[PDB]
């Protein structure tokens, strides 16, 4: 008797890192899963990995499709078909959206014009577009929910990260536009703090030894983020049928030092 | 296997309305559950009514305490009896924190400095009474939390109850300090929209069927919060080991409209 | 074109620091300022070094009164003694708020019931004494303005001040009521961040050269912060006749560090 | 005996609205101020109804330039053309940016990928590019600033806006990252709320007596902002030499209603 076993839910850049840990929390709680990410191997290894975590569970409920959210020709069409694949002949029940590129973006004196704009595809323009397509897909009440993704960042910025700090804070804005244009769906937003992720291991290379020890000490728990305790905000989303414009911050007590 | 099976949860308001969600959330996730409040008899009611829905459970997994912790000399050792009893022969994993009076302030013109000082007494010496006492009851770790309660009040004040959004601001600034000063033990907030409990019925009185129109209206979600699902927002900050020094504000989109 | 050229502004916390700034930048343009402090000695001394600084001003137009704020017999009296004598004949235009005991508080261990509440007299009775009574002393018109005092540690808090960081997050939700309760009034807060006022001195003792570059290394403007440069906050939300229900952060960019 | 008198102000956006008050306002202080819009009608009205209010100024005083920095093939080029003639023989003192297109978005029915990217460009990609090459024109000190705009719309969205709300939200975010980058110069944001300029008299159309008293209802000053009022809040940030990372919002207390 777990309210979230019926229900179908929709992870946008599940194949890795936090999404990844919310499509087992969501299998966990018996719900039906659909997995969207760019890599077609990462997708395999994500859905195998499932499987053989939860074998118990029907391979039916465990769903991939492959897009690249990162074009624009692309991404509405390829929003709107994997709508269709989360619904079945049933409605999509919630939506969560992690994906993003993580990649170290250029320093100032080599900003250019279409650095700044490209990573609003994935993160502003794809959202907007689950936004515009939902409708057909999704039941419009409280009892479902579209859940975007920001960061600590937004508040208290990373060196030389100007740019996705400001897209973390359009994300943040955007959701209480949502919540209005969507609702009485409910639309909400969870800003991780540091999260050891294996794409932020690739960030950093030969200094993340240093950079989890300081993360570490800027801390109140004196630890980072497991992506399996930061999944939960995203099921507390899901089952607070009340929650709705918000922003769940966790980040260990990092914004009070 | 879950976190909060052998876990033992002091509710401080658990006699009604919220505070009681709690309860019930946290037995069914089979907790063991320490109550707290002032009425007795709505202590044995508050008790017998949980036994009989979670018959499986351990009828010595329910226990209740009255305290008037709006009495300046006897708040701190209530506190530390209610601390001692919920630890047992173990310490206290989760303390959750929803006491407060609940009856109508005074207008700004007959302002007293009773009427300001008064509500202090649950609403910042008893936490802080908590604070003061629990490391003796408490291993200080991030699977460990507190948390206090606030409200949407604190930003969207409701005239002229100016006094309480004042002390939802305390509650608010003081877990952050306590975050600092009880780490790596975890402490947060949840701030409430505007939830249905029986108490509030009371303090409306026969204005109550206008107000509660006027609440569904101001949302995005069409609807007043049920305490079960203001409740999970308490779950959430239990399990997820990450968070501290945040607010889970769940209001129904009315900061939004 | 000076439009706090006839203006009358009551600054309780005017013998010192940030209020003290506050007069000298208000008489600077002109203004008639009443001082509210405890300290006799430095009330006359407070005015002594404003008319020497401004000569050309009536020296009629420089007047103080001693209250002590603290003290809850009295608050209320010599609240509606110090709105009296700033009216005269006329209305208060703009009323400032500095007042506080700056005392360290005890650590957590020897928290008392006292300790948590003596600090609400002056910064919770005070400001809700003058909002009480205010309206016969001005007019409730956007062109006035109520400016409380917070600060920058109500959202990362210094150990051990939770109690005092609580009681400028209730300063913070105070306003906001007011904002409410006393419209078309305008009702605002300061929050500043390091200011190297005198008291601040008298606070940390012979660990006052560790902790000021320490305030000054975790800033983004690498300085601390004058009482020139945030009296310019308040004397903004004088001038600003849009402004209310708001916090002006001053802080050097501390949050960001 | 100003401390913004010879002082260099450039206004990007200083053509009408909001920009075009703080160019007068800043007259008024003796500073010397560069103008830039992309309409070269109103850029040469501009001059001439500040000519006319300040006669006694020098006319070498105002200086302005037409930029068209919604297009990504010059906007990088006529912004090093803008910070070369603000800065002169000399350096910039203080940077103000209002740019923005303000026209109705289209409704989600018909968001295209474009709708959304282009206002980046003005609202985001001109920013940053100020931000790339002022140091060879300004002094990175703290007595220099660079000022932001964003709005109310960010935590209080406009039905159909939601766009322009992610776009508020990505400069306030981006801002703060600013002022880490650009250290120890500071970096803050402007929040108006409801400011009837002659753009939003556009907007409206047939509907501007409809929405005036929509907006001064819900308020506490019972009115809408004035440009010379809004305007003081760049002055302030120009004036606070602590202030940095901060939001200035300036809003008539319509996020309490
Ligand atoms: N880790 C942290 O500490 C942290 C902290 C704060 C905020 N965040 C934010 O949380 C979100 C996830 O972070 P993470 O650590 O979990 O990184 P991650 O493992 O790389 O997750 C990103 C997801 O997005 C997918 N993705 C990337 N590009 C895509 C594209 N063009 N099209 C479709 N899907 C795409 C990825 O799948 P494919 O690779 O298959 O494309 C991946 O599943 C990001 O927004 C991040 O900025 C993370
Ligand atoms: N309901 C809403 O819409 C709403 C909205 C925002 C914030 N909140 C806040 O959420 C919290 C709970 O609200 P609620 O609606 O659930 O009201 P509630 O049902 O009355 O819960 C209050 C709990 O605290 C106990 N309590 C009250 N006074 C006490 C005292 N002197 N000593 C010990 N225990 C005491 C009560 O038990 P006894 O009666 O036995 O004493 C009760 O169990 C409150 O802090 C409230 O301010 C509520
Ligand atoms: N300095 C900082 O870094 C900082 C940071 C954040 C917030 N703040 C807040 O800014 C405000 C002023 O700080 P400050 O540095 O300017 O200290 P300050 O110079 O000591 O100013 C405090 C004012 O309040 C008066 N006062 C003290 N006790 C009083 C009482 N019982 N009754 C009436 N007046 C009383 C004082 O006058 P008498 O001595 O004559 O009584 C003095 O004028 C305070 O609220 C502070 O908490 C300061
Ligand atoms: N008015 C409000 O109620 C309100 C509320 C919240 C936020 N805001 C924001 O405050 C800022 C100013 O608003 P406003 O009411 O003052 O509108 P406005 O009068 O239209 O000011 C916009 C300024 O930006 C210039 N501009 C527009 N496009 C440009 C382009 N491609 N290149 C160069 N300059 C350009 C305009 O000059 P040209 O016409 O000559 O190009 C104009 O001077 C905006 O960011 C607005 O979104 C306004
Ligand atoms: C948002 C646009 C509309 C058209 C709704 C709008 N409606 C109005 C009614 C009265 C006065 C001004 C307006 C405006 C102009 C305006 C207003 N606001 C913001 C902004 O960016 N532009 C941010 C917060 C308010």
């Amino acid at each position: 008797t777990d309210q979230l076993h019926g229900s179908r839910v929709l992870v946008i850049g599940g194949t890795s890192g936090i999404g990844f840990a919310v499509c087992a929390a969501a299998l966990g709680h018996g719900a039906i899963v659909t997995i969207v990410g760019s890599n077609a191997q990462k997708l395999k290894d994500s859905v195998a990995r499932l499987k053989s975590s939860f074998p118990s569970t029907d391979p039916d409920d465990i769903v991939a499709v492959r897009c690249d959210l990162s074009n624009s020709d692309t991404v509405e069409q390829d929003i709107e078909k994997a709508l269709q694949l989360a619904a079945g002949n049933s409605k999509i029940n919630h939506i969560v959206i992690t994906a993003a590129d993580m990649t170290a973006p250029p320093p100032l004196e080599d900003l250019t014009v279409d650095s700044v704009q490209r990573p609003g595809i994935i993160r502003l323009v794809a959202p907007l577009m689950v936004a515009k397509h939902l409708p057909k897909y999704m039941n419009k009440c409280p009892q479902s929910s579209l859940t975007l993704t920001s960061g600590a960042h937004c508040l208290r910025p990373n060196p030389g990260w100007t740019v996705i700090s400001g897209y973390c804070g359009a994300v943040e804005a955007m959701s209480r536009g949502l919540a209005i244009d969507l609702k009485p769906l409910r639309v909400n937003v969870v800003a991780p703090g540091a999260v050891l992720t294996e794409a932020v291991k690739d960030i950093l290379g030969d200094a993340y030894d240093a950079a989890v020890e300081m993360a570490e000490a800027k801390s109140t728990v004196g630890q980072t983020g497991s992506p399996e305790s930061v999944a939960q905000a995203y099921i507390y989303l899901m089952k607070d049928h009340y929650a709705s414009g918000s922003v769940v911050s966790t980040n260990g007590g990092m914004l009070l030092v």
